[PDB]
């Protein structure tokens, strides 16, 4: 149909059927006429499934020969979303299998809505996994991605009388084409115990076994014929475990429990024991691992030539004394030798400067459940420590500090202390992140050691974020300037001259027309809700956090309601607000802004004064398959956090590639994509990180704000009284006393500028001319957003390998 | 390579060996520089499989276009044991894959040996279920398995310094490739809850609800393109089970814990609430997947018709109650129309008279459990209980004998009284063991409906017990009476004109004696025992029990001994005695056994004067794939249980197909397997039924016979002294006083006649070619007891089924 979905030739289309039919009859045991659409579904994903595992055995082997230094991403989230659609793609399946799918009388997007959610990530972190793998399969790194099998994802979200409902994410119920079982490979991993110091070093003993299995999950890269691969591990008790007879068999399950259910904790910590068993167990299984790769090449001088461990934020940190460990304990090196090794091999990615976040591990919890790596990481301090008083001498302070061992009521392990002392790179996410790592909460750190600290700034894959999503976008853009800007994103500044081109004019707008179009329809047919698709589609879609202010929004919304209870008849753009994204469980006031926005929907869309001149829709279950159709629809990205609070975000980016105008603050990727586009075609309000500081300075008073700004306190007055909840007036109570008394991220400071800006934004979507010419400049300029050049700096920069373009033989 | 085992054809082998090559890369994802023995197995077992869906596929569209009546087959067990080479020999594969596997440089015996057991049952109940299943399929029948699939089967016997271990069987581990999952036809099983009486009828309700997940087993019959199906069911927890967040995902496991491991208890009652959660899941789901398959053909008339439920022993016995339930209170039938068409529908058989393993349940358990299942079983007790008033008038104790509701300390529920009363037949499973009932245990029951009372006596499968382990003998066989015996064992009779042909005799002991030396290197390479294959191989191969006398073997084996300790310088037959069973984990006295016979093992096999001329041997790990080794290397079967106690036995009817000679009592099937054969060409011995009796009634007192038997009073004082255990002389002295003062088996009253008929034994084997002749006389006589003949009878005495013999359509 579209060109770059690849070629339908003959010989493909009538291959790919036939081998449909034989899975359909020998794989799902089934025939035409008992056959679901579920059915269906299946033998598709088997048909395409079959083209990966020759490219899958010779990448593998190619390894194997050449052996280049091999890069191994610890997470623990792969935020995966579907698999189907992205193989086609990236094989170049796409048209001919939608042929062969058409011949046999079905509709392959049809089939694409049956594939459930990998949901093995909470939001950005666990989504720029996903992400990552996918850009260094394409540029033919040797890379393998490793985490945990959860039996249970990210849960899916329900709302029932404005609240959200948890439920489990039994996304493996029908079984998962996309997995290789590998039983052969399960290793053993250790807890509890206690140390023996013995004639030569310690000893761990005593100790209880759990098994690893892993599950190898195929990786493509774009058009290449690399298959790499994500390898993810599933806990196992071994078969004499507890061996009445009935209840050792039945308690098991104690052992796996530790990769059935994903933490859903977005930017927050919980000190559970069961997370710490997660964060062992996946990085004593995968060191194994990579030990065992090494060896099957004694000197393990040459590790750091031929390994690099990246530790995505500190939840794999326990990496730096397993490897001590494993070098001291059991190969017998040195300290120092070990020592200079694994900082050789470990880098370390940080996601966040919330305190809230941060891993602080109370030491009595190491002790009882790994009492070797607590006295690894004592031996650590001491020797970090006295490097920092040589360097730094008398200053007691400064010890304190830095150590990795936190003082007060209960002693703590900083693991983020413990990642840069192992570490030789460490790395913020964009630009005004990295600068405040070094300025404030590692400014000790960056000042003993400055060559470590380094800034990689966020992408996204245009693969599942253009060409994917939005294959109407990619089509017109393919038109003009060629395939060429897939792998290479740079190439979009080209669009540039055709700014003032009224054919480019016209096709940009109507691609965005259509997906509004879907988009609107999609909701009435599972959700039952109508949308006026001439609206501006104003879209805050990520994790519900007060630091990302979908509270700022929600006042923005009621003030343009009254706007128009106030003068009715007089003309106001006509906008549909969509706010989505999931609260974690424990979060109450993440689950009272839930309940605030369809509570403001209830009002708001059912007030006949109104008409389709306002609408609030909450989109329940925001995972990246939803992503995937609201995201091209979008017209107005929303990435409003109070400066310095949001790292990078990706959300933002993947809105600027797909055709929205970003409102926003000078934070995180927003400085960036701003100084791309330009200020002119951005529209940027609000304090900047050195108004917020000055505002901490003097005191934030959110009092003055309410007495000076009507509008604002009329909003307040609506929510104490019982506006918005008449059969529960004091609902909110809450939400209006944290709004005015213990307010963190500063809602009111921004809430006049914002609500100006809001202005601006209506003023040019009454011109669409100007409108779409300002998004053409931002689809033009968001090439450096791609993850193929972070994951080329990260390989340059820190990795110390090569990315190559170039094909593996077919 | 032999005639049975199918032809090699260049078209097959050609084919094959493609097929094996395209799933060890597409299926496998190996190729043959890092694939190992099982990964071969797989290749292997996928290939085998495919033969098997297209006749899957097609005799289930058959059942439905005919529509003819189905047969549901409902346990707890199948015993299964491995399927590879059972899916060659049925499909007539077995040769073409053996060559095929040849010039791919393999050698499939190897192949086979990964496989592992499917041990979902404990001993003859189960195997009998599995033998049924094939001769059911074999027979053409319209046939469905129905259990509850253990992700843990019987457990993995170890012997750690004498004793038994368990450890977990964890079967599934590396996957299996002969179930196909259903989870689009899951059903919802209720449970606790409570009963409310409304306008029409009573309503069960707030229940808590387990989701029933079906996997689909294939189930060839031999050589006649029949592929019928054993469907179980697996435990799974709905969506919204418990919905902090994190333990209501992990309890979940509450819920699937009714699916995790089989009970491991033989012939035994243990009242335990997981086991009642287990017998109703399998009821519950089962049913409803009848009622759905019955409606898709309002008149329930027609439903016994269409449907017979069998029930293998009293375990799934709560399909009674469910069927009134689910045509009372959801199909509103009246009363007395339910019942009858209740009873026309069910039918049991009795698999024991041993009080202690009769089902008893607590009625504050199914109160709990079952609220509305109990009502309903008061209320058949009562109609019951007035027809039997009706009958025998004024006799009270009748009533209190005969009720479904034992009164005293606890309550209980007597399932063998529910399933008489709610079956139209009621059958014993050998000639004895149904008389038995007739005139003890159900005497009262027997009086009020003589008509239900039935006899189906059991048989082993001519396929597994024959052709599969024995091809050696299946193809001297063949040579001179053709092939046809195979699905109609009766043609073994011809072989009587061969009982004086001098090359059969030749032939029949050249193949016993390759297939113990087979046995003997087998037992070398994996256990490292050193056996003499000239020795006559005495075998009792069971589960361990009181009942089954292993400790009669025991005196026997020491008796040996000591006469040659006494003269160690005369002649004796040499013999190698083994022994092999599990014990029950919570079996104290069976565990003691065990230990008893290794360490009279540990005496007799080092002590230098004996030599090679006894040796006791304890098989670890009995069970079907060791079984299918040991039995075709047997001369001398062991079915020895105290006359009245077994009531049929199955293994013996394996031994007398095979070639082994028998020593037993009048027990079980023993009594049927003597007539057919001749009592000459038995070696009967001990206490018949009546002899028993006559005993108890005097009173059994094993004093008698230590006084009057010095070879037995030696014994003894062995045993007590420290004999057989120098570090801890008193370790046996719970058996010594068991055999003294509370055996409820009377091992002492059957030693001189067991003793004196061992001598006649060994006198036999003396003279090969008379020993030879005896042989074939057994083989000869075999034909009743296969299961083909069994499963003909159950077909037309209660089903109201014809068995055909004719192909469908390849
Ligand atoms: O991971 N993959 O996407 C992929 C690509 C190509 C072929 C198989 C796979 C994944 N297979 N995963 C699994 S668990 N395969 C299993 O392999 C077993 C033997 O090892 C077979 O019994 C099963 O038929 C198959 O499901
Ligand atoms: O990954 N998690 O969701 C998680 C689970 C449990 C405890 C802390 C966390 C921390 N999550 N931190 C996250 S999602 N940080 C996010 O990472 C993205 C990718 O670089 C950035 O673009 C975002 O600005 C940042 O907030
Ligand atoms: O039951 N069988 O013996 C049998 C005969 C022929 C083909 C498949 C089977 C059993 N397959 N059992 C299972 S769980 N098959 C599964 O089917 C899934 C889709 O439904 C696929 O994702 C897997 O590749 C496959 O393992
Ligand atoms: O099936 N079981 O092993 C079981 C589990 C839990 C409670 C009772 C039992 C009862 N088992 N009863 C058994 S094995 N009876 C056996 O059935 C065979 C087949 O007809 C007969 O040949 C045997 O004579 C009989 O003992």
């Amino acid at each position: 149909q579209i060109s770059v979905r690849g070629l339908a030739g003959v010989e493909n289309v009538t291959e790919l059927k036939k081998n449909f039919n034989r899975h359909l009859h020998f794989t799902l045991v089934k025939d035409r006429n008992v056959a679901t659409p579920r059915d269906y579904y299946f033998a598709l994903a088997h048909t395409v499934r079959d083209h990966l595992v020759g490219r899958w055995i010779r990448t593998q082997q190619h390894y194997y020969e050449k052996d280049p230094k091999r890069i191994y991403y610890l997470s623990l989230e792969f935020y995966m979303g579907r698999t189907l659609q992205n193989t086609m793609v990236n094989l170049a399946l796409e048209n001919a299998c939608d042929e062969a799918t058409y011949q046999l009388g079905l509709d392959m997007e049809e089939l694409e809505e049956i594939e459930e959610d990998a949901g093995l990530g909470n939001g950005g972190l666990g989504r720029l996994a996903a992400c990552f793998l996918d850009s260094m399969a394409t540029l033919g790194l040797a890379a393998y991605g490793y985490g945990i099998r959860y039996e249970f994802g990210i849960f899916n979200q329900k709302i029932c009388g404005g609240w959200q409902m948890e439920e489990a994410d039994d996304w493996l119920r029908y079984g998962n084409p996309w997995e290789k079982a590998r039983p052969e490979f399960t290793l053993p991993v250790h807890f509890y115990g206690r140390v023996e110091h013995t004639s030569q070093g310690a000893k761990w003993v005593d100790t209880q076994v759990v098994l690893a299995m892993p599950y190898d999950t195929p990786v493509p890269g774009y058009r290449n014929n690399v298959v790499n691969t994500m390898r993810l591990w599933s806990a196992k008790a071994p078969n004499d475990f507890n061996l009445g007879y009935i209840q050792a068999v039945l308690d098991r399950n104690l052992a796996e429990n530790i990769s059935r259910v994903l933490y859903p904790n977005d930017n927050f910590f919980e000190g559970k024991e069961l997370r710490l068993k997660q964060e062992y167990f996946v990085v004593a299984a995968t060191l194994q691992d990579i030990i065992r790769r090494f060896k099957s090449s004694t000197n393990f001088d040459a590790f750091p030539d031929k390994v690099a461990i990246q530790l995505n934020d500190t939840h794999p940190s326990l990496a730096i004394p397993e490897l001590m460990r494993v070098l001291v304990d059991l190969e017998r090196l040195d300290w120092d030798k070990a020592w200079e090794v694994t900082v050789k091999t470990c880098a370390y990615t940080n996601h966040t400067v919330l305190p809230e976040a941060l891993e602080r591990w109370p030491v009595h919890l190491l002790e009882t459940l790994l009492p070797r790596h607590l006295q690894i990481i004592y031996e650590i301090n001491q020797r970090f420590l006295n490097r920092v008083a040589a360097a730094f001498p008398g200053d007691v302070d400064r010890l304190r500090r830095m150590s990795l061992v936190e003082e007060g009521a209960v002693k703590r392990i900083n693991m983020a202390h413990l990642c840069i002392a192992g570490s030789h790179a460490v790395n913020g996410v964009a630009r005004i992140h990295s600068e405040i790592l070094k300025k404030t909460i590692f400014k000790d750190f960056y000042e003993l050691e400055p060559h470590k600290f380094q800034n990689k700034t966020n992408g996204i894959t245009p693969r599942r974020w253009l060409v994917l999503c939005n294959p109407g976008l990619a089509e017109i853009i393919a038109e003009r300037i060629g395939e060429e800007y897939i792998s290479d994103l740079d190439q979009l500044r080209k669009l540039l001259s055709y700014v003032d081109d009224e054919a480019f004019i016209r096709d940009v707008a109507k691609v965005k027309q259509e997906n509004k179009l879907k988009f609107a329809a999609y909701l009435e047919r599972e959700y039952k809700v109508h949308i006026n698709p001439n609206s501006l589609f104003d879209v805050q879609v990520k994790r519900i956090h007060e630091y990302k202010r979908q509270l700022l929004n929600c006042l923005h919304v009621i003030t343009l309601y009254n706007r128009i209870k106030k003068e009715p008849n007089k003309f106001v753009v006509p906008r549909t607000v969509m706010i989505g994204g999931k609260a974690a469980p424990g979060y109450h006031m993440a689950k009272m802004i839930i309940k605030l926005i369809t509570a403001i929907g209830d009002v708001v869309n059912h007030d006949p004064v109104v008409g389709d001149r306002l609408r609030v829709i909450f989109l329940e279950n925001y995972r990246v398959s939803l992503a995937e159709k609201v995201i091209p629809a979008a017209d107005l990205s929303e990435q409003i956090s109070t400066a310095g609070t949001e790292a990078s975000g990706t959300g933002n980016m993947k809105f600027m590639l797909n055709g929205a105008l970003t409102i926003g603050t000078m934070d995180g990727a927003n400085v960036e994509m701003a100084e791309e586009a330009g200020e002119e075609n951005f529209f940027i309000f609000g304090m900047r990180v050195e108004d917020v500081d000055r505002l901490d300075q003097r005191g934030y008073n959110a009092q003055e704000y309410y007495d000076r700004i009507p509008e604002l306190r009329q909003i307040i007055e609506q929510l104490s009284s019982g506006f918005f909840s008449p059969k529960q007036p004091d609902l909110f109570k809450d939400i209006v006393n944290m709004l005015m008394h213990h307010d963190r991220f500063k809602v009111f400071a921004d809430y006049e500028e914002y609500v100006k800006c809001q202005e601006r934004v209506s003023a040019l979507y009454k011109n669409p001319r100007e409108w779409t010419r300002m998004v053409i400049r931002n689809i033009a300029t968001s090439g450096k957003f791609s993850s193929d050049r972070t994951i080329a700096q990260y390989a340059r920069e820190i990795w110390g390998v090569e990315p190559s373009r170039q094909r593996l033989p077919a």
